[PDB]
């Protein structure tokens, strides 16, 4: 209870505060709760040496303290309570009526964190309750990953050319036409990719798809607009073979796994 969905661009290094119910008075609308964590000496050093270019162009800590809120039992997306107000060591953390419907995201609170092991850090959370909607907070130490990093990991996880040949033949059992260009970026595919759930043969470029979700993480497949989560992604060996053999060719027709332009 209170566990959140995995974020593909973060590695969890530690749980600083385990999922914890934000208990509400039933009588008063507005609520406030305080939480303490304390970094170890090695965690402080971890943050301090971690600075690098982030997306946006800013140099900052890539090892971060990340606060997440969600409804309360299975893994949930980030969701905020009505009138959420967060203070960290007394300083207000700006966030990036009855029906507040604004979508939650993880909060990088590192820049208000006291980078010390001798002194505890403190977080205050205020909110206004809503009937039959219960929330939970947790705080993690995370390393933010780039798209290159996700790409690399994705490479270490690729699909037999024969799998797609059987979909070709178990589909045609006229002519099956497919493009070698990215529907996202319009240039020639470099690393061809789709979700295992996708029933189409058309691929998209892994690197460019992960660059887009790095900025605005929607995880929607550009070909068919179904869910295309990071963990569902595969790289098609067949389209990789075809890419190393073609040049100046944009589209191909498959027959009963042969292929012409
Ligand atoms: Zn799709």
């Amino acid at each position: 209870q209170g566990q959140l969905k995995n974020l593909p661009f973060y590695d969890v290094l530690d749980v600083l505060i385990k999922p914890t119910s934000l208990v509400q008075s039933s009588i008063q609308r507005f609520q406030e709760k305080f939480f303490i964590f304390a970094l170890t000496p090695q965690q402080v050093r971890e943050i301090c040496i971690s600075r690098d270019f982030l997306p946006g162009g800013r140099r900052d800590y890539t090892v971060q303290v990340q606060l997440r809120l969600c409804l309360a039992t299975c893994p949930q997306e980030d969701n905020y309570p009505n009138s959420l107000c967060i203070k960290v060591n007394g300083k207000l953390f700006p966030l990036p009526g009855i029906e507040q419907k604004r979508p939650g995201r993880p909060l990088n609170i590192t820049s208000l964190v006291r980078l010390s092991s001798a002194v505890p850090n403190q977080i205050s959370i205020s909110w206004a309750s809503e009937i039959g909607k219960n929330y939970s907070m947790s705080v993690y130490l995370v390393r933010q990953l780039t798209s290159a990093m996700l790409l690399q990991r994705l490479k270490m996880k690729i699909r037999n050319p024969d799998h797609s040949r059987a979909l070709i033949k178990e589909k045609l059992t006229t002519s099956l036409r497919v493009s070698l260009m990215c529907p996202l970026g319009k240039m020639r595919l470099t690393i061809p990719c789709r979700a295992v759930t996708c029933t189409h043969l058309q691929c998209f470029d892994a690197a460019l798809y992960l660059q887009m979700n790095e900025k605005k993480p929607t995880w929607i497949c550009p070909v068919c607009d179904k869910k295309a989560a990071y963990e569902s992604l595969i790289l098609d060996g067949l389209f990789m073979e075809i890419l190393n053999d073609c040049s100046d060719v944009d589209e191909i027709k498959f027959q009963e796994g042969s292929w012409c332009p």
